Order: C-alpha cells, then structure tokens, then sequence
C-alpha cells in the first residue's frame, strides 16, 4: 500500500544495472513499484576522467555503442522502447556473454521491430550530447543510479539477482535506508562476479 515511483538510468554493457534492473523488474510483481529506464553511457559519463593506459582498449571497445543505439531508438519511438530493447540486449550480453555488440545490436533491433539501421548510431556521435544530458537528469556515478520518490541512490550492488518476495523485502529495507535523509552508505567488499541465472 506504499507508492513508488523509480527511475533507473542503465548501461546496456553494465552487468550490475543489468542485476539490478531485473531484481526491479522482480519487485514490480511483488509490490506497488512502477519503474521507468533511462539510457546512461558509462564510457561517456567516464570521457573526463583521463587515464592514459585505458585509451588502447576503448578505442576497441566501442563500449559507447549499445547506449548509443537505445538512445537514438527512444528518441525515434519514445521511452516504450526502451525495456523491450535493453532486454533483448542483456540477455545476449549478460545472460548469455555475448560480447559482438555488433551482433547484439543488430539481433536486438530486429527482435524489437526497429529499423536495422538504428544501428548505424553506434559509430555516430550525434546522440553524444543527449546522452550528457541523460548523465545530468540522473547523476548529482552508480551502478545503477537510482531515483525513487523524490530521493536518490546508486545500487543496490548484488551479484545475482533476487526473485519473488526476496526481492520485494530487499527492495523494503533499501528504500528504508534511502528514505532517510541523513543515510548515505552501507558497503561491504564485492567477493563474488555478477551471476545471471
């Protein structure tokens, strides 16, 4: 009998968002939660930070494409595009470690109906300055970044993903923690990597 309104900005490439936004999607069945995605890159939001020895594998990486792609998909389509996409995406890259972002991308807008030239926008940087823009709504980075009535948070990091009223009981004492103005963190080292099952 407790509303809540989420807004969750993702990384298509992100593992943890990826997590996170199923255990969301698994607390929408088990309590009053309704959530809305918004495409975040983690390669644009981390463009500022200069660290030399990383610049030979970005530039191979291409990790800006996914988010670019999705982005350029809601601005043609609108935000309803924007879960059936990041599924069809996160379940090839995480689910089933497809890493050919080539192949996710071009697979996942044909699963979803989009013109396959979408995909075209992954070697773009013309939706660079709205992904920014994104970056601001979300960010004042986490994995995923997380704004629920009105308070915001980054996490929960977990490293599988909750199922059923588990997921409905963490999502319980999470926003009890968030709802408390002068909360700001509970952590502990990660031990364990991301597991998709």
């Amino acid at each position: 009998s407790v509303k809540y309104q989420a807004d969750l900005w993702f990384d298509p490439l992100c593992p943890w968002c990826w997590i996170t936004s199923r255990w969301i999607l698994e607390v929408e069945k088990v309590r009053d939660v309704e959530v809305h995605f918004h495409v975040m890159s983690l390669a644009i939001l981390n463009e500022n930070r200069e660290d030399l020895t990383e610049n030979y594998l970005e530039n191979i990486t291409k990790a800006w494409g996914p988010a670019r792609v999705v982005i350029a998909a809601e601005q043609a389509n609108g935000a309803s595009v924007l879960d059936p996409l990041y599924t069809a995406m996160g379940i090839r890259i995480h689910n089933e470690d497809n890493k050919n972002l080539d192949e996710v991308i071009k697979r996942s807008l044909a699963d979803t109906g989009l013109p396959a030239e979408l995909a075209a926008a992954a070697q773009s940087n013309a939706y660079d300055d709205a992904l920014r823009e994104s970056h601001h709504a979300g960010m004042d980075v986490g994995t995923p970044t997380v704004h629920v009535n009105g308070v915001a948070f980054f996490g929960p990091v977990l490293s599988k993903i909750p199922r059923g009223e588990e997921a409905g009981k963490l999502w319980d004492a999470s926003l009890t923690l968030a709802a408390y103005p002068h909360f700001f963190e509970l952590k502990r080292t990660r031990t364990e990597p991301p597991q998709f099952a």
